[PDB]
């Protein structure tokens, strides 16, 4: 019974054991408000492995207490979050499973109290904050931060790490001019407003030799902003420093109204992958067998990313081998009730 | 919810009341074996008319009696044949379906008693007979047998005619240097495999005014064989010809294996309807309401042809409005069962 | 794996391929309101021996004119209606499944222009037209078209004839207290009560001598009516002059509406089944093949009737045997779609 | 629609929050062979919890190690087990959920190293151990055991305890004369073969206050040994003794090989409740949130237990709402999925 979707896939010496990713997705469940991982991390997340989910990518991670989306966030801006991170991983992989990490900075969309940082003041919309417009030593600052964050990973024993590039939170708030007005050197062309993501790509690179992914907002939805066709050379430079596979997202960057349905988010994949010669991940209403085989065998991606049907059903890699008329390995506690 | 898959499609005065086309398929009924319609197909046809499928063509028609696939085929090649097609299409066409009717020629792959035809005298395989090779008072005839099967089915009342130019049959024999060894001005070059067809799509315009679909074979899968890319040209000579839509399909030449899944044939089509800019159709492996929204929303064909799905469930319509959470009319008769 | 719901039953020498049974619905489908079969019963009962379905049995078919539900209903009150009768019984037969009628008459119910006839002046409700209450001549002559329309059923050819004595038409307003306040033989006790009902059964069985099956409603929801303990010494009595199975349906009887549920008329099936040692038949929200396998090999019943489902996928045989893990055999056209 | 199988359900004080239960499932994964709970179980049990699973019963818990099917079983023979399992239980009902545990002794079936003990010197066939035949100390000594382990479990905080009579282990080898050839007071007659259970139950009721079900094998399957109108007369005296809910399986006493289908021990569950007049659950090849609908409005037991289908899909009841096309609370975390 051939498949691609239970198929593995290798990336410098990392084997997944099938093409099922779980996306990245914040759970507002560290009670203790200090990041640190609780009981809840530890059954949500290895349920998915014991399912058969080949990659689990932890919620984004904050790097700074003030890059926090929320005051219930997971963060890894201290050694401390060290010991909590490491027993998560071992959890996790002792069913097979590789783990991952997402790296955040939540920019002018935090919501945490006190002072928040951007590029330049302007705030997201009428009913949020106005941040502080980094200066150069605030971007030096961090730089660091992202690169702190990465060894803790590698010493906590992730496979993979992601850098969060998208959804209008900090290293987004570079990248498009809806948002970045700066006049030296990391604004007023696109080959500025690239510069604070490829340093942090460098940065990550100096402590971190395995794979590397970045998550992007291939689209700002907005007569002004990004389009796809801006991400091909962003792409291209990505590929010549490094990165091996590119996540690909779109919006939240700016208020619209944009039409949703199957796949709607699949063609910006497809684009990506084929003009810039690099592997990519789809995300959006994926939510069966049939149709993530479809994506993987025509080459429009080389991952199939879900988030929302995994909440729904956490064991769905039986559900789709059942409807693609296939067999793959069971725990062997659950032999009697995986028949196929 | 508004859907792609149940929205109106017109074609020069002809309105289908959604895209869902029922494909093509030989049901080796005719028991009396001259090619008349019989009890079974007044059932048949009539069963996916009442379960709301926008457009019902019907089988392999041949257009002479040794152009049958089997003595068992429908045929087109009398005037006696016109009462019988006249009545199926009465019976379709009562529930709100137009109906369209596929004319062949079975070529080198007839399985009937005695001389078969074709372009070059080379047999399928090592298994099947050698043809004849066609003289020019041949190709003459055969065209003529093709305009006469459209002046009938003009007769007996159909909305839309198509020419089967695919799966290894005659017209597809011409096209493919595989089969075609000719040395007169019927092989040779690009421009002279395309003849015959160009010849075929002219004498049917002589008759007849209406929607006119053509099918192809799109690959060869063969390393001496054609590709897609041989088909751009020829479907914008089609366009010119005034062909209204390709109906996109692939293989059978060569016998051969090749791997299917879902969806394998929608990258034909959607080069086809971006690169000559013409209406196409999809088929092979769709099967659920999730699926065929996504290739029209993405773009990728104008209307979905289906095969098996509806010989396991007729009613399929209901089916895939469920499925996208949207309403369809029903029959009167079954306002009772069918709720959405 | 085998399954009772795919094993054949035989009944005084008839033989049912299999135990699922087309529920009797109305069509209101003659368009020439002289109660003759049309074009549309002509696609509508052969669909679903095409799909298996192992007896069809017809809608309520009325012996008077006066007997219609509505100006549009299918009749059996004349000679002239035999033919097309046995066009219908031909075109089902053919595929194997066997063919059974549903005889009724309306009673005070019926929605046609001038005088309907009840036991009992009463209307239904408010808002319905009131009845004459029957003569002893009245009663004569309706039992007679009973018995004409059985010897017409038999003379066009069915297998099984069903009487319609549930939902509140003719002889069900015999058998409630509800309904019937006569004074003479005909109400005022159990046995006077049931007095309609087995002289009908009687006059059948003169003409008649193969399967004969009876529908009633075992409850009529009411704290003053019928309830299945009611049934049970009619059942007895059914038995003894000849009947051969009980279809076992509720309600109508009294103008409201109730709560409904999977199964909720199954516990009516088995108690008459076990207390008055017959067979008998199950309706009532049975949609899918796992459900209906409990009811067979628990002894609920013997046959299984669906209605509003084969309204929606009337190749349903096809679909419960993939839900239970089996094989049947399909049409031959069809063998490369019904896979298992 | 308001549902049964969501309406909640109290138990001499404990209040359920729905009618499903997570059926006892041997996991076979202490590690360390001594009983204690693992990371394993504390993953395992509370993601039924977060699923929404109303009540979760732990697998065969032993009372003693040599009552212990394998070396991998859990335990509660010494004070030391009670530290984990008050973790578990801690861990489980945070969730909202009520736990209970299955307390256990193998008997005959015994896999483990050395002697084995029975109430009679049989082995349970020709490749199995000879056990030791019990002296009357050997029985004192046995129900101490299960009292202290009873006396544990209210220890670590569980809510609800069943006693395993069933399917072949060291109770039901005295119950059943086909196992039982015992000449004093616990062998030769009804009464005396019930002795042993009635004394457990005595046992465990001077140091429990809270609900206690007892789990049968109904019918042993054999001509020679029990039928469900044996256990008519144990399920009234169970009642007398303060018995609350009888949990109705069968089977595994001698090696017949019956064949299963959909709710084939629900018969049982419903005898049992309606001539005992004790509340039961119901229990094998329930999969489907139509079928548990039906056996609560039906009477045929009061909660419904599941095992294999839950080991499939965790999150079961976000199914069967949507099914029966109602809803239920979600965990707060996973709002954006559960969405009917
Ligand atoms: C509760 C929730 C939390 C999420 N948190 C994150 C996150 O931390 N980082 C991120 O990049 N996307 C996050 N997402 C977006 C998802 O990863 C995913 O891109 C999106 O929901 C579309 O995929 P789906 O249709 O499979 O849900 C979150 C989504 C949800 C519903
Ligand atoms: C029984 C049967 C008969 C078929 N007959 C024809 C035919 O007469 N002409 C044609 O072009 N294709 C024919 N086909 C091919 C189908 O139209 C369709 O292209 C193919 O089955 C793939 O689509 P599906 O996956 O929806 O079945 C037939 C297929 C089947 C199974
Ligand atoms: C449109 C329609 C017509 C029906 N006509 C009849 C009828 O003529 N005679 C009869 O006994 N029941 C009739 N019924 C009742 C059905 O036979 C069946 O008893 C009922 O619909 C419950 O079964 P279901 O849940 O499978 O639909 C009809 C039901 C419908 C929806
Ligand atoms: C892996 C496994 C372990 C089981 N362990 C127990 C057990 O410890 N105690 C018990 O009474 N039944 C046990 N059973 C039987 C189940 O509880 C249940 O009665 C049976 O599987 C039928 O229900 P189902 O069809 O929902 O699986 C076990 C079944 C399985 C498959």
């Amino acid at each position: 019974m051939e498949t691609m979707l239970f198929s593995p896939y290798t990336i410098r010496g990392v084997t997944l054991k099938n093409r099922i990713v779980m996306s990245p997705m914040c759970m507002f469940s560290c009670d203790t408000e200090d990041g640190k991982v609780r009981n809840w991390h530890k059954i949500h997340y290895p349920t998915r492995a014991v399912g058969q989910v080949g990659l689990i990518i932890l919620e984004a991670t904050a790097v700074t207490a003030q890059g926090r989306i929320s005051s219930r966030d997971l963060g890894i801006w201290s050694d401390e979050h060290v010991g909590g991170l490491r027993e998560l991983v071992s959890l996790v992989k002792e069913h097979g499973a590789k783990i991952g990490i997402q790296l955040g900075h939540a920019g002018r969309k935090s919501e945490v109290d006190g002072e928040i940082i951007a590029p330049s003041s302007i705030p997201q919309s009428e009913k949020t904050r106005t941040p502080k417009e980094m200066t150069k030593a605030d971007i030096e600052e961090t730089i660091q931060a992202f690169q702190n964050g990465a060894r803790r990973a590698k010493e906590a024993g992730f496979d993979i790490i992601e850098i969060h590039a998208a959804h209008g939170y900090l290293i987004n708030e570079f990248l498009s001019p809806l948002s970045n007005k700066r006049q030296d050197e990391y604004g007023g062309s696109p080959e500025n407003r690239y510069r604070f993501l490829g340093e942090v790509i460098d940065a990550v690179k100096e402590v971190w030799d395995g794979p590397l992914f970045v998550r992007i907002s291939a689209s700002d939805y907005h007569p002004e902003g990004l389009t796809v066709k801006d991400y091909v050379p962003y792409a291209k430079r990505m590929k010549k420093q490094g990165v091996d596979l590119i996540d690909v997202s779109s919006g939240q960057v700016f208020p619209a109204n944009i039409s949703v349905y199957p796949g709607y988010q699949v063609p910006f994949a497809e684009t990506i992958r084929r003009e810039a010669e690099i592997a990519t991940g789809a995300v959006g209403l994926i939510t069966s067998g049939w149709q993530a085989e479809e994506i993987l065998r025509n080459g429009r991606a080389d991952l199939v990313f879900l988030a929302r049907e995994l909440l729904r059903n956490p064991y769905w890699p039986y559900a789709a081998a059942k409807e693609l008329g296939t067999t793959i390995p069971a725990p062997v506690q659950y032999e009697r009730g995986w028949r196929f």
